[PDB]
């Protein structure tokens, strides 16, 4: 569905920028930068879970050139990339469900598990 | 939560781009331009319905200034803008429901109802 590689890059960059903004607001609440607000937290969690479904489609073959932070390694080891992306989606979904209840510890763990997805993929597949 | 106004603009622009990609793919399948897949159509509908809840947050006061196609009129009649935005969210949710059926006439009309949301806001609140 992408006419040019720049379109696939823009698609996936846009999605991750939206992810990072919404995920960072949950982090701010859990880290104590701002008070925990259950209603906003749940919107943020719902948003990350839905947005997690988006960027994978942009990682098309032949889109490592130009203005992207994606490494060529993605396409050398695509099944591992895909495994990490799936695990991220599943972790984000689990965070959304945790955010529908009051148990704070369950939220904290789900957030942490999701965060470990970001870092695990970042470390292998994104430019420093 | 935006560090600078330009970030609010970039945020809403990114969300609309992802809406347009997903909405456009659905339209292409209804209009004979690529093969119809009901599962993909459905998940795109679900993407649109979730994404429709994202861009509103970016329409902060003052952010008619900058690299934006948002008209200052947004903030002259933010009630009407917000009514249009929530109606969009409602029409997108309805399209996602319709897409869980095989009633093609209802799906075509749900798609048209959602497209009317796009046009109605575009015509009033976005630069030509
Ligand atoms: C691989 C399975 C990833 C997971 C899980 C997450 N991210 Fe990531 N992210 C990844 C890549 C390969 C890229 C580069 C995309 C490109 O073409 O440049 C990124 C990018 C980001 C960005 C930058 C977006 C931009 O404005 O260009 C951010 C802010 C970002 N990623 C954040 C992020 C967070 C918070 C994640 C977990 C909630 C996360 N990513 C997961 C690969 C992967
Ligand atoms: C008002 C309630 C809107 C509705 C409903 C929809 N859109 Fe829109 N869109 C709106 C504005 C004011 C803007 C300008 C944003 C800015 O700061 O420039 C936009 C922009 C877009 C874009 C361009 C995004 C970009 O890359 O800059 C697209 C592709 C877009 N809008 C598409 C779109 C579609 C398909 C919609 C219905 C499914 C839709 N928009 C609804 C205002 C509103």
């Amino acid at each position: 569905n992408f006419e040019e590689p720049a379109d696939a890059i823009e698609y996936r960059q846009a999605a991750f920028g939206l992810i990072a903004y919404n995920f960072g607001d949950m982090g701010a609440m859990l880290k104590g930068k701002k008070p925990f607000d259950a209603a906003v937290f749940s919107t943020r969690a719902d948003n990350v879970a839905a947005l997690s479904k988006i960027p994978h489609e942009g990682f098309i073959a032949g889109s490592d050139k130009g203005d992207t932070e994606a490494l060529a390694k993605i396409w050398q080891d695509k099944a591992d990339f895909d495994s990490k992306m799936t695990a991220f989606q599943d972790n984000a979904a689990a965070l959304a469900v945790a955010a529908k209840s009051s148990d704070q510890n369950n939220i904290k763990q789900a957030f942490a598990n999701t965060g470990k997805s970001c870092k695990g993929c970042h470390d292998v597949y994104k430019k420093d």
